[PDB]
């Protein structure tokens, strides 16, 4: 995409800490949350959930004709409900303006005005504080990493002149087709509007890359998950390579399910939630350690702190069925997927070694707040598939009727997540 000039671009300042030093950085809104309009005037190229077929008769003409515009200082709060102060960042769920309503947001941490910050997580400990207390069943306040290009694609894709400055180039291990710009081009060929998301659709291309989810959570359930792909960084896909939901789920280049460590799913129901061992009703500190052996990732450990207490991760609780792992390791992924009858696409795509090489190449930090128009977040917090009664179905305490976006947007529009005190440094010992 090219950049429009109706609105100035301002990245919202945010401080974090890198190896003991304060870093005055900023965040940028993902291009998919922006206005896409004609280069000639204010006509929308992307209008509701379909592209204008005069402006966008094919993807090449659409990319020539259409621009993504800026988010200025006032737009962060008034349009997206996003605020920051010091090292604290708050995302909102439903923000109503006079003329449009925003649902959630996704942002990336910047190194400077034109480049995302690149994190090399191997043999490091990454931590942050989160308040998930204002996230009901069906919402997900997420902090994660993805193998995006540092410049958002400007150097590789000549028709992307907007770049990381305008939050371009998102990809993840779902190979999402809902991205409006992929490989510097409008994804308007073969566009189908969503039947239940009035803002979203899907195009022929998907945007694939490795993904390390540090935190997917609401007040009721939480997981961390490693997703590896068999391709090198940001990779546009079409057709079977995208591994689309359904019959092709395990046939594409990325592991959509990932190797997940979800304490409630692993038989530890009282560990995290309202009044849990880790209490979701107040701020908590999430510590993640990327442990190496011979320079390669072999374990992803989790420690929590809250109220000055150090809380070790809850171990797998299936006595007689699965060993009491308490971290993501190769053996955990193999044994738990055998137990849950899940296809081990994590190993098929390269397993812990492939994941180690992804991390070695560097990843971009993402924070987002969203609801789920595909599966109502039931995979995170309820039972999924909804009528399944075998090991691995039960994910959290929420009803299988919870999380419909129409319901949560109507009933909990004031939901928010606050992330703070983002930190990277050497691996520490905890007791
Ligand atoms: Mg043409
Ligand atoms: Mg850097
Ligand atoms: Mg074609």
């Amino acid at each position: 995409q090219q950049a429009g000039t109706e609105t100035e671009e301002y990245h919202l300042p945010l401080t974090w800490e890198r190896d003991g030093s304060s870093v005055s950085a900023s965040v940028v809104i993902d291009s998919n949350w922006r206005w896409t309009h004609s280069t000639e005037d204010t006509t929308n190229c992307y209008d509701g959930n379909e592209w204008d077929s005069t402006l966008c008769p094919d993807a090449d003409t659409c990319t020539e004709n259409c621009a993504i515009d800026g988010v200025d200082q006032g737009t962060w709060g008034d349009t997206y409900g996003i605020t920051a102060s010091g090292s604290k960042l708050t995302l909102s769920f439903v923000t109503e303006g006079e003329y449009s309503t925003d649902i959630g947001s996704r942002v990336f941490l910047m190194a400077d005005d034109d480049n995302y910050e690149i994190f090399n997580l191997l043999d490091k400990e990454f931590s942050f504080d989160v308040d998930a207390s204002n996230l009901p069943c069906g919402l997900n306040g997420a902090l994660y990493f993805v193998s995006m290009d540092e410049d958002g694609g400007t150097s590789k894709y000549s028709t992307n002149t907007a770049g990381a400055k305008y939050g371009t180039g998102y990809c993840d291990a779902q190979c999402p087709h809902d991205m409006k710009f992929i490989a510097g081009k409008a994804n308007s060929d073969g566009w189908t509007p969503s039947d239940n998301d009035q803002n979203a659709g899907t195009g022929e291309m998907g945007a694939c890359c490795h993904e390390m989810d540090i935190w997917e959570a609401n007040s009721q359930a939480q997981s961390y998950t490693a997703h590896v792909c068999s391709v090198d960084g940001y990779t546009p896909c079409t057709g079977t390579d995208c591994g689309d939901n359904g019959d092709d789920r395990y046939k594409g280049v990325c592991d959509k399910d990932g190797c997940d460590y979800a304490a409630y799913r692993l038989g530890q129901h009282d560990f995290y939630g309202e009044g849990g061992t880790v209490d979701s009703g107040s701020t908590l500190t999430v510590i993640t350690q990327f442990i190496t052996g011979g320079g390669g990732l072999n374990e992803i450990r989790r420690i929590y702190q809250q109220g000055g207490q150090t809380i070790q991760n809850a171990a797998v609780n299936f006595p007689g069925d699965v060993d009491p792992y308490d971290s993501i390791t190769e053996d955990f992924c193999v044994d738990i997927k055998r137990y849950f009858g899940d296809t081990n696409d994590f190993d098929a795509k390269g397993g812990m070694s492939g994941m180690s090489n992804a991390l070695k190449k560097g990843m971009v930090l993402v924070m987002s707040l969203w609801d789920d128009h595909y599966a109502n977040m039931l995979w995170l917090d309820a039972t999924y598939p909804v009528d399944s009664t075998e090991p691995g179905a039960l994910r959290g305490p929420c009803s299988t009727d919870s999380g419909d976006p129409a319901d949560v947007e109507a009933n909990f529009p004031g939901s928010t997540v606050t992330f703070s005190n983002i930190k990277i440094g050497p691996i520490q010992s905890y007791d």
